[PDB]
C-alpha cells in the first residue's frame, strides 16, 4: 500500500510544511501504473473534505500536483460536474483563507488549461459563475496552466494529397495542416484556424476534419 503511506505522509496534521517529495513520488506512481487515477483522485478527495484545514490544503496542494503532472487520465477525474460542485460546496463552507484562495486557483487554473475542450467546459463554467457572484481569484499567471498542451505534429511528406489522392506536381503543389500534419492539396487544406491546444493562437492552415474539429471545439 504505497500509494495510500505517501498520501497520509503527505496530509498528515503533524506535517509541518508540505512534503514535495511524496507528491512527486504519489505522482510518479499514477504514471507508471501503479495507482489507478481514478482511485488516487477519490483518495486524495476523501483528505481534502478533513476537518482540519492544515490537512485539507495539503491535499489540495496534492490534487494541483497530480492534475498538473499526470495527464488525461486525472484531468478527466476533476474536469467534471461532480466535481466541481464538490468544489463550490467545499468553498461555501470554508473560514479558511489560504484554503478559499486555493479553490479559487485551481478553478480559475483548470478552467484556462481546459478551455477549448467541450467535455470540460463545466470547469470555465463555475470559474464564470463564481467570477459573476463576487468571488476573487487571485491573479491569473499563465504558467500556472500550461500542463495539458501538447506541440503540434511534424509534418508528412507523400506523392498525393491524403484526402482526394490528387497526385502532387508543378502544377498540384503540396499544403499541411497543422493541427493533424497531414499533406493536402489546396481545394483540401482551404481552412485557418487557431489550435491552443498546440499552442497556436494565430489561423493556421488546416484541414476540413481538423477545422471541424476545432470549430465544433470553439
Ligand atoms: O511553395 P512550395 O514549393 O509548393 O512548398 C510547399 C509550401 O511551403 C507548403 O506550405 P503551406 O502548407 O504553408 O502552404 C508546405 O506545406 C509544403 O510542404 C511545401 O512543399
Ligand atoms: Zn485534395
Ligand atoms: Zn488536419
Amino acid at each position: 500500500g504505497t500509494f495510500e503511506r505517501l498520501l497520509d505522509k503527505a496530509t498528515s496534521q503533524l506535517l509541518l510544511e508540505t512534503d514535495w517529495e511524496s507528491i512527486l513520488q504519489i505522482c510518479d506512481l499514477i504514471r507508471q501504473g501503479d495507482t489507478q487515477a481514478k482511485y488516487a483522485v477519490n483518495s486524495i478527495k476523501k483528505k481534502v473534505n478533513d476537518k482540519n484545514p492544515h490537512v485539507a490544503l495539503y491535499a489540495l496542494e496534492v490534487m494541483e500536483s497530480v492534475v498538473k503532472n499526470c495527464g488525461q487520465t486525472v484531468h478527466d477525474e476533476v474536469a467534471n460536474k461532480q466535481t466541481m460542485e464538490e468544489l463550490k460546496d467545499l468553498l461555501k463552507r470554508q473560514v479558511e483563507v489560504n484554503v478559499r484562495n486555493k479553490i479559487l486557483y485551481l478553478i480559475q487554473a483548470w478552467a484556462h488549461a481546459f478551455r477549448n475542450e467541450p467535455k470540460y467546459k463545466v470547469v470555465q463554467d463555475t470559474y464564470q459563475i463564481m467570477k459573476v457572484e463576487g468571488h476573487v481569484f487571485p491573479e491569473f499567471k499563465e504558467s500556472d496552466a500550461m500542463f495539458a498542451a501538447e506541440r503540434a505534429p511534424d509534418w508528412v511528406d507523400a506523392e498525393e494529397c491524403h484526402r482526394c489522392r490528387v497526385q502532387f506536381g508543378v502544377m498540384t503543389r503540396k499544403h499541411h495542416c497543422r493541427a493533424c500534419g497531414q499533406i493536402f492539396c489546396g481545394k483540401c487544406s482551404s481552412k485557418y484556424s487557431t489550435i491552443p491546444k498546440f499552442g497556436i493562437e494565430k489561423e493556421v492552415r488546416v484541414c476540413e476534419p481538423c477545422y471541424e474539429q476545432l470549430n465544433r471545439k470553439a
